[PDB]
């Protein structure tokens, strides 16, 4: 006979603050399932009238969007209301959301660039919007937060910013970008990553490489990605390009193939709106105007539509 009981469930007395987290060098959801980001960057802070981009990005099959914010150091600060709206729209569309402060880009070289400390203060100002969204939102402290001048200087302020966010009570997975405009040409992030990782007492830290023309051969791509995997350190390709520019030709084929082989995340740059539209996946924010680059990223080998799996939390 069935026990025939009729109970109702109270929610667990104790639950973890962390949602998305790191386990054994990989990104995992709260339920333990491995998560491999396959997504797109959207320049929200510069295109407030293009928020339909989030739903259009989901329609590609993408499982993640990286949303460009400003902390007001250089561009126009994204308000807590705006950020709350974006997070909720991403959740409604079943997208994981990587938020990033762009104003740090090129610090130490570009005189208009802000500090990681200023970015951290901005994140702390968003705490009431962000707390409770640890299953859904990854905090990328500052985009490409050092230029090419003295990239060794990146390690101390990166470490300090992580510690400042943890001391403020953040339980999200935190993502950090490399010096040399995100491409880590001098290898400072690659060398110092373990030290930086060990400085996050939660272990919930992921490194992000941006692969442009420095990564113009197969060997350069595979060496970098394998370096992190072999060291047991979590990594994604948080931006990448592909079409040749004045500095070389990024090897997008090897990036995407190796990301698939190793199960590392990637986020293509970008949906639309670049000053030079060569990296626009769609022209004029219009899904019916895919560019050559859009065709490659969405529909080509190891691309988004082929490989992206929705986060299981949804
Ligand atoms: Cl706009
Ligand atoms: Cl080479
Ligand atoms: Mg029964
Ligand atoms: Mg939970
Ligand atoms: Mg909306
Ligand atoms: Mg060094
Ligand atoms: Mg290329």
């Amino acid at each position: 006979h069935h026990h025939h009981h009729h109970a109702i469930a109270e929610n667990l007395y104790f639950q973890s603050a962390a949602g998305l987290h790191i386990s054994d060098g990989r990104l995992v959801e709260g339920n333990g399932n491995d998560f491999v980001m396959r997504g797109i960057n959207h320049a929200h802070t510069w295109y407030p009238g293009e928020t339909q981009s989030l739903a259009d990005i989901k329609a590609t099959g993408a499982n993640t969007v990286r949303v460009v914010l400003s902390d007001g150091y250089r561009w126009s600060e994204n308000s807590p209301e705006d950020v709350a709206s974006i997070i909720a729209r991403c959740k409604a569309e079943r997208l994981i959301c990587v938020l990033e402060v762009h104003d740090t880009t090129g610090y130490g070289e570009d005189a208009a660039a802000g500090t990681l400390d200023h970015a951290a203060d901005y994140w702390i100002g968003l705490k009431d919007v962000l707390d409770g969204e640890e299953d859904y939102v990854v905090i990328n402290i500052g985009n490409e937060p050092w230029g090419n001048a003295d990239p060794a200087g990146w390690t101390a302020p990166t470490t300090a910013a992580i510690q400042k966010l943890r001391a403020a009570g953040f339980a999200h997975t935190i993502m950090v970008d490399a010096p040399n405009w995100g491409q880590d040409w001098e290898g400072v992030m690659r060398a110092d990553a373990r030290s930086v990782y060990d400085a996050d007492p939660t272990g919930n830290l992921i490194f992000s490489i941006h692969m442009y023309s420095v990564y113009d051969t197969a060997a350069k791509v595979t060496d970098y990605l394998n370096a992190f995997v072999d060291a047991g350190l979590p990594l994604l390709i948080g931006e990448f390009g592909g079409p040749a520019d004045q500095y070389g030709d990024p090897d997008e084929d090897t990036m995407m193939a190796t990301a698939e082989e190793l199960g590392l995340g990637y986020l293509a740059w970008s949906w639309s709106g670049n000053t030079d539209p060569v990296l626009d996946l769609v022209l004029d924010f219009d899904p019916t105007r895919l560019s050559s680059w859009g065709e490659r990223v969405l529909h080509g080998p190891d691309g988004i539509t082929e490989t992206s799996r929705e986060a299981t939390v949804f």
